[PDB]
Formats: structure tokens, C-alpha cells, sequence
């Protein structure tokens, strides 16, 4: 159990850049290590910190900050053309080989992280043992369509504020950003005030929004960046590992948003957290870690 309480941190060189990572638990004596892929794109590991809990079940948990934010290399001079799915797929492959876990690993992807994990898994990598897709879309048009449906349930002045600034392009106006937080408090994180580790991620986006603005947009629901037309639906059937899909009752990743993962991955099961929105890992932490840990014990390798 002492081995399960180990922490190590480092940088994986990635081209001229640095990928920060953290390893919690027993990397070599434990079971299949679990790599946590944060969302955004352009978020950080901080708001998905809570998955370190899985280390107490006897496998290591690997966090890392994707290139462009957090403790990894920042590149604010890079625009929409640099920040691509292929860039982050390459960074993930680089980290896996650097830690020498590419023969035996599992991925948990949260929101964008699940999109990225699915892009990785539809290539059928041989060392992948298991996939968790948490609060993710399979088609960005569905994400926005369902976001719009949820926006029609916001207070009328709030939706009016959002539309006015989206039509004018004043996407940094405090009125727009505070109107946005009404949606977030319903469908992104219902813990109020936010856990500090969730705040740490959102503060880092505010400090350097380069990636999130390029690939996503100004807010979770106003997706105008380069991911706005993304879809993996038709390729999902290529995923050849056991997959777990989790989501929250109040999730901006509504049942329709996540449904293609359930419908198209051959070996899939689903769990729902009724008191959660987009972040069951902090909204219903005990239940969420227990389900992920049990799933990995069932399908991956143990020690």
C-alpha cells in the first residue's frame, strides 16, 4: 500500500516542448496504469485531479497537461493551424512511450479527453487495455444542438445576454462571461462555489486561452473553433477494447450527446450519476471512482 501512495512528477520532452506529467501510485508493481486525458482542448489536469483516488486500488494514475496550457509548454503565438487532433494524438503517443507503458495502459478521457481517447482507440493500438469515456460528445453538432436546447431553459435575460454578445462577437465581455456561468452552474459543475481544483483549471484558461479559443471557442457551449464540425460516430465501431461510458443527469453532455458511444462501440457499458452534471468525478466522487476502479479491475490487468 505504500507503493500505492507514491507520487512522481516530470516532463516528457515532446519535440522542442515539454509535457508535464504526474504519476500517483504503483507504476510498475500495480495493474494496468490509467492515463487521465483532460478536456477543453486547452484545459489542465487540475479539475480531474480527483481520479488519483484510483491509485488506492492498486494501479497507477497518470495525469498530464496537454501541450499549450498548465505546467506544459505554452505556445501563445500558435493559432488554429497548429492546434489539431493529430498534434495531441502525437503528444499522447510520445508520453506513453516515454513512460514505457505503451504495451499495457488504459485511458480515461473527460469531455475533449474522451474525444481524444476515442481518436486514439479507433486506430486499435495494441497496448490499450480499456477505455473510459466520461461526459464526451461523439459529434460536435450534437453537443451544440443540445447546448442550445439547454440554453432555452436558462432565464430569459441570461439567454438574451448570451445571444447579444455572440451576435456582436464581444466574447470577452464580462456580461457574456457571467451569463455563461449560469449555464455552467447547471450543466458543467453544480458544486457552488467551485472546488479550488476546478477553479485552477478555469483560471489557467483565462490566463492563457490559446488552445481552448483556437479549438473550441469562448465558452463550453459556443463552439466556433476548429473542433466545431468534428465527428467520430462512424468510426467508433473500430474500438476493440472494453469501454465504460459515464455521464451526469444534468450534464451538458446529455444522453443524446453520449448515445453514439453506447450505440457504436462493440464492448461497452454505461453508468449515470444522478446528482452530477459534467464532473461526476467531483460531484459524486466516491461513486465515480468506485465505478471506474471496478471496471478496470474487471477488464484490465491487476497486481
Amino acid at each position: 500500500d505504500m507503493a500505492d501512495m507514491t507520487i512522481k512528477e516530470g516532463f516528457a520532452p515532446f519535440g522542442d516542448y515539454q509535457t508535464w506529467y504526474r504519476i500517483t501510485g504503483d507504476l510498475r508493481g500495480g495493474g494496468t496504469p490509467l492515463v487521465i486525458l483532460h478536456g477543453g482542448p486547452g484545459c489542465t489536469h487540475d479539475y480531474v485531479d480527483s481520479f488519483k483516488d484510483i491509485a488506492n486500488t492498486g494501479r497507477a494514475v497518470i495525469h498530464y497537461d496537454q501541450l499549450g496550457n498548465g505546467k506544459s509548454t505554452h505556445l501563445p503565438d500558435m493559432g488554429s493551424e497548429f492546434w489539431t487532433v493529430d498534434l495531441f494524438l502525437s503528444e499522447l503517443d510520445n508520453l506513453l512511450e516515454y513512460l514505457e507503458i505503451a504495451d499495457d495502459y488504459a485511458l480515461l478521457g473527460q469531455s475533449w479527453g474522451g474525444m481524444l481517447a476515442s481518436e486514439h482507440a479507433v486506430l486499435q493500438p495494441t497496448g490499450l487495455q480499456a477505455l473510459i469515456i466520461a461526459n464526451s460528445p461523439a459529434d460536435m453538432h450534437t453537443w451544440v444542438s443540445e447546448a442550445n436546447r439547454l440554453r432555452e431553459e436558462l432565464p430569459d435575460d441570461v439567454q438574451a445576454t448570451l445571444l447579444k454578445h455572440e451576435e456582436a462577437g464581444t466574447l470577452t465581455d464580462p456580461a457574456y462571461l457571467t451569463a455563461s456561468r449560469v449555464f455552467y452552474d447547471r450543466h458543467v459543475c453544480r458544486i457552488t462555489p467551485w472546488p479550488v481544483e476546478v477553479e485552477r483549471t478555469f483560471h489557467q484558461i483565462d490566463e492563457d486561452p490559446t488552445v481552448y479559443r483556437a479549438m473550441n471557442g469562448p465558452t463550453e457551449f459556443h463552439v466556433i473553433g476548429t473542433m466545431k464540425d468534428w465527428s467520430i460516430v462512424d468510426r467508433l465501431s473500430n474500438i476493440n477494447v472494453p469501454t465504460l461510458v459515464i455521464s451526469g443527469f444534468y450534464d451538458e453532455a446529455t444522453p443524446l450527446v453520449i448515445q453514439p458511444y453506447v450505440d457504436n462501440i462493440p464492448d461497452v457499458r454505461q453508468s449515470v450519476f444522478q446528482e452530477s452534471s459534467h464532473m461526476p468525478h467531483v460531484e459524486e466522487r466516491m461513486a465515480c471512482m468506485g465505478r471506474v476502479a471496478d471496471f478496470l479491475d474487471e477488464v484490465a490487468t491487476s497486481g
